[PDB]
């Protein structure tokens, strides 16, 4: 008699909230997708073990095309759950699935979970200072995406930071790295030459948020473009004008160039 | 030798992640702060009983002035947990505390949890479209702060949504309602006449996020300004131009008027 959208969190199976676990343990059927993001700290088995239910995984197509044929039909006579990495409604199009649920006469509920969108708080950058966000997508064929480049520009002009979700092709097991994302951004700089992303632009990389030992680094592109930030997933951030306290955290915690301390007011 | 920054999540004692609960249980000492925000759906006692540990509450002064004298000493020789509502380090002042830990030769780890900053995804508004964030503060005495008005203006100007955290007098335990916030914004409009917030402005109200039954309502100020959204906490959102999918969700799930489909898209 219900459908639950339950978030699994940032890194491993324990990133689920107690609410989400207690509820998932009591559902009759459990579905999940693992294409919107990457949980590099667990495995399907451990999750199934933690929840104590068989977890039927779905592909982007099963979801996007047959959600109402695969999941909804059961939600009518049973308690069904749909799991996702991080928060189920952040940087996905899952929200519209609630509309399908409604249109099918199924009540739906949402259980949140830690999201990279808020997790960036660990970088020491003020969350309220983040502007519009964007995704650095893989180029395909002769199509060259540049929108994400303009987002950075627009925010930087207001002194705001930019959060850059990195692309992903789960079926191919391809998880864009920050290094890759930086390369792509430099290329776009050649094209537009708007002085947005150069070798002297300060950036911050967060890898494996949620793990006890995430990788947090801040520095100039020229020096990080070649750095190894560990296994994915990675997120890239282009800070705006920094508050002194932010710079302090970047230098003290993310080992950034001690020079960023002398901010330009 | 270890300090754990553990987030308590959105609303009640079950909004902590399994990771945060287990880690908290294995800690020798447990501290908590409830001045950046509160956990409206639970009590200190319900949290203590869930953690199975005595929890010492610290004031703003305790943390901001004597964190190194109250919390860190015990960390140098034990496993200490510092709990906070939401997701740690989303609150501006938190990050600075990791530096203090370092200064004392103490290791600190962060255990994330759902933040309202990311939970707003349940409103159907695309997360990437959220711009700079602001807080609607209660005017007091000869001080009438209004920057939050300019934040809406700059965001909406760029087609971006604006998340407004509503003021909370933690000690006094008073919550600013969305209605109160709307009234304030209508007054700030009469003073700046910038056409940023009026009776015809479309807004979204999210109450008790995290709860299984939050209140998600969308509509024009003139219709919502005196509507009862239930118990706190309330979050107010002034969306920018809407993508049709966002609008369809607001109408179908948040009871928004069909009118927004042609006026705000
Ligand atoms: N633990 C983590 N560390 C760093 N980046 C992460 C991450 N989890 C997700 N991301 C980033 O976000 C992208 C997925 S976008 C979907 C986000 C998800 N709903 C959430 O709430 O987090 C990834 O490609 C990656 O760039």
């Amino acid at each position: 008699m219900v459908l639950y959208f339950i978030g699994l969190g940032l890194y491993d199976e324990r990133d689920i909230t107690v609410k989400g676990l207690e509820i998932a343990k009591k559902c009759d059927y459990v579905f999940a997708e693992f294409y919107t993001s990457l949980m590099a700290g667990t495995t399907l088995g451990r999750i199934q073990k933690l929840i104590g239910k068989e977890i039927r995984v779905l592909s982007r197509e099963d979801v996007e095309l047959n959600f109402e044929n695969i999941v909804l039909p059961l939600a009518k006579e049973n308690d069904v759950a749909f799991l996702t990495p991080g928060d189920p409604l952040v940087a996905t199009t899952h929200a519209e699935l609630r509309i399908r649920a409604k249109r099918a006469g199924v009540e739906s509920y949402v259980i949140h979970a830690p999201s990279i969108y808020s997790a960036v708080g660990i970088t020491g950058l003020h969350i309220y200072k983040f502007g519009k966000s964007a995704t650095v997508a893989y180029p395909e064929g002769n199509w060259f995406p540049t929108s994400y480049y303009d987002v950075i520009k627009e925010n930087a002009e207001r002194g705001l930071h930019t959060l850059l979700f990195l692309d992903i092709k789960a079926e191919k097991r391809m998880y864009m790295t920050a290094n890759e994302a930086m390369e792509l951004l430099l290329r776009v700089e050649d094209m537009k030459k708007g002085g947005v992303f150069t070798d002297d632009t300060l950036v911050v990389v967060l890898a494996r948020a949620g793990s006890l030992n995430p990788t947090i680094r801040a520095g100039y592109v020229k020096d990080l473009i070649r750095e190894d930030f560990g296994d994915p997933p990675h997120i890239l951030i282009v800070p705006g004008k920094l508050h002194i306290v932010e710079a302090e955290y970047l230098v003290e915690i993310a080992g950034a160039p001690r020079e960023i301390l002398r901010v330009n007011v």
